[PDB]
């Protein structure tokens, strides 16, 4: 297999509104982001996933884009963007632009010209209809919004202020590619293609994900954009099996670098139930099955897979699958080690490296996410009490991932110098902040640092195969094997003392959050024990 720069990279995702504020309005800035590039470089990340900073009414907080080639003035101007690119480049860090091309804002020029002047060419950039079907919006209600000015329903799989783009229109596609080339020529490191599995939509036939012309569109995109350059393109794929992932990310097909898939995330809720009917107790054997499926059936050279616990749309991994009290940091290290020592590109969400958690939202007002608000308003008149709803949201609501980045124990955790922040800062910033994590030599942060370094310096993380070992239910253990080399990874995914019935000859320790000698000797693991050792 022929390697690329991103085959040894670890990606750090920054949520701009909640990273660092430097003008005291309670919202994060581009300058705030640039001011922490030394911290990110110290962490050892190679690429930064930058959540949308484009012009937006912020209906879906940046994912309703009104202009792809302008910076929202709440984040600064284009000069700030270019400066961020430059300063990150100087520190060996590439910027990966988050991109939404399935739909735009309704305040985007294309749509404005489209519902005005229905004789425009922009009219066909969007999906217009006379006789709507039963397609529902992911954020609730119908997917068709009746515009009474033009007497036509337009398609929106998300909010009504997020009309879908018509990807059967090659001219629209062309303009998209024009924008992409615009950002590419600004010297970015790649793209995160959000929801990109939806561009092959045929709404008339009730087709959303995995369309028939999907990979043709992705091939066209590649050939017209990043296909010539050397960029990391990660696509978010909802309908994703290992074979589909192959179709997406096999280097021969000339489409994407890798996929971003949520099958293991699906274990956060009951089978085929809405994500609001959550499950705290993680089914670790199920996670073993899924992880093994994606580690084995996605062979080297035939595709590449992403490694992630959480992002801006998910609950922080500690609140859903980890520990938030006694073994908080230990559980965080355990999960980190567990995920990062598999094959693929690991993704770290901001604050995960210090082990941040979900926020204790008590009432509906202090929320912001349109998805949570819609779910709440529906469920309230659908037999659910406000307390049940608030519990469900406290567990699963996306706002839990969008609370300000906790840096220190200053005002607003050193995120902002304003009276209030756009979202509340979690009180645990008393204990959970970047300064304190940096001070402690053996903190979660340095575990992530060590993992990222091991990924940078050692080829086996890319080269070694994967073999699942038969352990206890809540014990996740595997082998990375390549040539003479054999690496054992052992992680106790439990709050309780578990069993380890194995004998190995330990040659050296690569990483450990506990006494691995004790665990190997007494054949039993303490809660959240995790290590990686080289064995003979
Ligand atoms: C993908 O796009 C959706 C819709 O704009 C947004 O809500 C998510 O946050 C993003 O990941
Ligand atoms: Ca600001
Ligand atoms: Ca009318
Ligand atoms: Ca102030």
């Amino acid at each position: 297999m022929q390697k690329h720069w991103w085959h040894k990279a670890t990606v750090y995702q920054i949520y701009p509104k909640s990273f660092m504020d430097t003008n005291g309005d309670g919202i994060g800035d581009l300058k705030g982001i640039t001011s922490k590039l030394d911290y990110l470089q110290k962490l050892g990340v190679m690429a930064i996933w930058l959540s949308p900073v484009y012009d937006s009414p912020m209906d879906d907080n940046g994912y309703d884009i009104a202009n792809y080639e302008a910076i929202a003035d709440i984040f600064g101007n284009m000069a700030d963007m270019d400066n961020l690119l430059t300063q990150a480049k100087m520190r060996g860090i590439k910027i990966i632009m988050d991109l939404v091309v399935n739909h735009t804002s309704d305040e985007h020029a294309w749509f404005i010209e489209a519902r005005e002047h229905p004789d425009s060419s922009e009219r066909d950039y969007y999906i217009w209809c006379d006789q709507p079907n039963d397609l529902e919006s992911i954020f609730g209600g119908s997917a068709w919004q009746y515009d009474d000015k033009s007497d036509q329903y337009y398609l929106h799989f998300f909010s009504k202020k997020q009309p879908d783009l018509n990807w059967e229109n090659a001219n629209l596609r062309q303009k998209i590619y024009d924008m992409m080339n615009f950002w590419i020529d600004k010297g970015i490191g790649g793209f995160r293609m959000d929801v990109i599995d939806m561009i092959g939509k045929i709404p008339a036939q009730h087709i959303v994900s995995n369309g028939p012309k999907l990979h043709a569109y992705l091939k066209e995109m590649n050939a017209a954009s990043f296909g010539q350059h050397d960029l990391l393109t990660v696509g978010q794929t909802w309908g994703a099996t290992p074979e589909i992932a192959k179709q997406y990310s096999n280097p021969v097909n000339h489409e994407l670098s890798m996929v971003f898939q949520f099958e293991h995330i699906g274990l956060q809720h009951k089978p085929e139930a809405p994500k609001w009917d959550y499950v705290k107790e993680l089914n670790v054997p199920a996670l073993k099955t899924i992880f093994n499926k994606w580690q084995t059936e996605l062979e080297l050279g035939q595709g590449w897979n992403s490694l992630f616990w959480n992002n801006h749309d998910l609950p922080r991994v500690l609140s859903i699958w980890g520990n938030t009290g006694k073994y908080r940091e230990k559980s965080a290290k355990a999960l980190a080690i567990l995920l990062h020592l598999m094959r693929g590109t690991p993704y770290i969400y901001q604050g995960e490296e210090i082990g941040m958690t979900n926020y204790p939202f008590k009432d509906l007002n202090e929320l912001d996410d349109i998805e949570s608000l819609n779910y709440a308003k529906e469920a309230f008149t659908n037999g659910k009490s406000m307390e049940t709803i608030m519990d469900s949201i406290r567990m699963i609501g996306r706002d839990n991932a969008r609370t300000p980045m906790q840096w220190d124990a200053s005002q607003n955790a050193g995120f902002s110098t304003a009276d209030k922040t756009w979202l509340p800062v979690n009180p645990n910033y008393k204990d959970i902040n970047v300064q304190a994590a940096l001070k402690n030599s053996n903190s979660i942060f340095y575990t992530y640092q060590q993992l990222i370094q091991l990924r940078k310096e050692n080829d086996w993380l890319v080269d070694a195969d994967f073999e699942l070992l038969p352990t206890a239910d809540k014990v996740f253990a595997y082998l990375r094997k390549v040539r003479e080399e054999r690496y054992l990874i052992v992680v106790n995914v439990s709050d309780q003392e578990e069993v380890l019935e194995i004998d190995v000859d330990k040659q050296e320790t690569l990483i450990s959050n506990t006494n691995e000698s004790a665990a190997l000797a007494n054949h039993k693991l303490q809660p959240w024990d995790a290590f990686c050792i080289k064995i003979l």
